[PDB]
């Protein structure tokens, strides 16, 4: 059978609208999923929403809605967005779904029964502004009273923190320290880029791991602990187990779980890598479950001030971009302009340039010039490929194959912007091939009709290569290109058809009414 490949996004918190930062992760995951499907994997791609907690209670109440009314509306918007982006997710996990809650309940109860979790008191320091709790250890201007240790202000804002003490269950994660370090050693590529890992061990594991406060008593919107129902499961166990609950772990049908777990890649931005690289594998060990193969953290989309986030008032709505500039444009920009192991600032200027120059101009004009010439010189009848008949053809055919090879290396290493620039070098060279061969000159000489046909055949085959290579990235352009070229054989749309240049062995009638590929 096809090897399985399981990839996930984080589960986003719908306390406000999603922005291009969220779209970035989901489009990236989509490209990987689509690429892997084309490579012959049995793929499952998951995304979803983290729905519990006090903030959701608050948002719902201020809106005059129940928690579930509020959430249903938010999730409808999110699902619409992924539909609009043509995301190929196989499922969408909501933490309010029973399939999820049941796992949260069972995992918590199991860890209690095992003795990994025990009752105590959480002690933290809350800043209203930052919606963030801090430890005593990380407060700025720490105030003391004997002890103490009695107050201070946030390292982010400088706002005055307030003491929170409440009963909480603790997970003794430090027991697993040695096993976790052994795991890192056995799996050197578990944390990508490698930069992220060395921050993990130094900043967090060395001291190291404090018991993890895994429940709270101070809010009701969440999964209640069956054996102690005044406790609600806090974020750690609730949100993390989505990756296995969605697969029907501990349900009456665990077949997806038995197939796809462990995840091949968990994708995210850097601020949650620690949760996925430390807490998550430790929870899995406590559950005697295999660990994920790779945690991949991409960079941040920034604005002038700086990381894009709702609280900063600096967001760009992916709906607005898609509506104004088109889907291919929006997806192309996200994957080409930034990318993974780098942070990058969004600007509208860079967006329109990136997409006008590369898509409409380079690729769009290439396709339209080619089809126009086939209609003009051959009345629509594209001559079959024969061989490298022009003096430029041998080297260009070589370039086609090298393009595929380089592309593949880049895709395997998740360097999508490099993969894209490599495709564009080939698109650009194909436009140059028109300039160099001067088809119009060949069209004046009846003895050159065979050569003219050859030039046309090379243009179309080059275009076909680009189209196939772009299938993971662009969901509109490739299909449209095949349609206008009237390439119907589904095999000619797949990676295997790029192994030997010159696949088109029959005459084809291209469209007599070519129209712009973009937007
Ligand atoms: C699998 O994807 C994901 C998994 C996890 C762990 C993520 O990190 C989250 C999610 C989250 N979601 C909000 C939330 N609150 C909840 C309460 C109960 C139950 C669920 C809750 N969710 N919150 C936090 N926090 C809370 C605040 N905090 C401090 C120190 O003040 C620590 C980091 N960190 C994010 C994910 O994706 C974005
Ligand atoms: N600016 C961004 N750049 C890249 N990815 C982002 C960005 N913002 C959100 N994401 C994606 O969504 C996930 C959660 O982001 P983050 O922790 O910023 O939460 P948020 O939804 O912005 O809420 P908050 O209001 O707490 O910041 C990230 O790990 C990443 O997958
Ligand atoms: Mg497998
Ligand atoms: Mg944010």
């Amino acid at each position: 059978a096809k090897e399985t490949f399981y990839i996930t996004t984080p589960i986003y918190y719908p306390s406000g609208n999603l922005h291009i930062g969220h779209a970035y992760s989901t489009v990236a995951g989509d490209v990987i999923a689509r690429y892997k499907r084309m490579q012959g994997y049995d793929v499952r791609y998951l995304t979803g929403t983290d729905e519990h907690g006090q903030k959701i209670q608050e948002k719902a109440q201020k809106a005059g809605k129940t928690e579930i009314e509020y959430l249903d509306e938010m999730i409808a918007g999110i699902k619409q967005l992924w539909a609009k982006l043509e995301i190929s997710n196989d499922d969408f996990i909501r933490t309010t779904e029973e399939r999820h809650k049941h796992v949260v309940e069972q995992v918590f109860e199991r860890l209690l029964k095992q003795g990994d979790i025990y009752l105590g008191e959480y002690e933290g320091w809350y800043s209203v502004p930052d919606e963030t709790y801090y430890t005593e250890s990380q407060l700025v201007d720490p105030q003391y009273e004997n002890g103490k240790i009695i107050g201070g202000k946030s390292p982010d804002s400088g706002h005055e923190v307030e003491l929170v003490k409440e009963e909480s269950y603790f997970f003794n994660i430090s027991k697993y320290t040695d096993r976790l370090l052994e795991f890192y050693d056995q799996n050197p590529d578990f944390i990508q880029p490698p930069s992220r890992k060395n921050e993990m061990i130094n900043n967090f594991i060395k001291p190291g791991l404090a018991d993890l406060a895994v429940s709270r008593t101070s809010f009701n919107w969440g999964v209640h602990v069956p054996s102690n129902p005044k406790h609600v499961v806090y974020v750690w166990i609730d949100a993390l187990v989505n990756y296995i609950s969605a697969l029907g772990y501990l349900s009456d049908d665990e077949s997806l779980f038995n197939k796809y777990w462990p995840a091949d890649i968990h994708l995210m931005a850097k601020e949650i890598v620690r949760f996925h690289s430390i807490i998550w594998p430790i929870l899995l060990m406590a559950l005697d479950l295999p660990l994920p193969k790779k945690v991949f953290a991409h960079g941040w989309i920034l604005m002038k001030d700086g990381k894009m986030s709702k609280s900063k008032g600096n967001v760009v709505d992916p709906n607005i971009l898609i509506d104004r500039y088109g889907l291919d444009a929006t997806r192309y920009y996200l994957m080409r302009e930034l990318p993974f192991g780098s942070d990058g600032v969004f600007t509208p200027e860079a967006f329109v340039e990136r997409t006008n120059f590369d898509l409409a101009n380079d690729l769009g004009n290439l396709v339209n010039r080619t089809i126009s010439m086939v209609n003009k010189y051959f009345d629509g009848e594209l001559p079959a490929y024969q061989g490298p008949l022009h003096e430029l053809d041998e080297e260009m055919e070589a370039m086609a194959l090298e393009t595929v090879k380089s592309y593949t290396e880049s895709m395997e290493s998740l360097q999508f912007s490099v993969a894209l620039s490599t495709v564009w070098k080939f698109i650009s060279r194909t436009n140059k091939y028109i300039d160099e061969t001067t088809p119009w000159v060949l069209a004046k000489d009846d003895s050159q009709k065979d050569m003219l046909g050859n030039v046309m055949a090379h243009l179309v085959e080059n275009i076909r290569y680009a189209a196939v290579l772009l299938r993971p990235f662009l969901t509109h352009a490739p299909k449209e290109i095949f349609e206008q070229l009237n390439i119907n054989n589904p095999q000619f749309m797949e990676f295997s058809s790029l192994e030997q240049y010159g696949v088109l062995t029959e005459s084809i009638m291209v469209t007599g009414q070519p129209k712009p590929i973009f937007p």
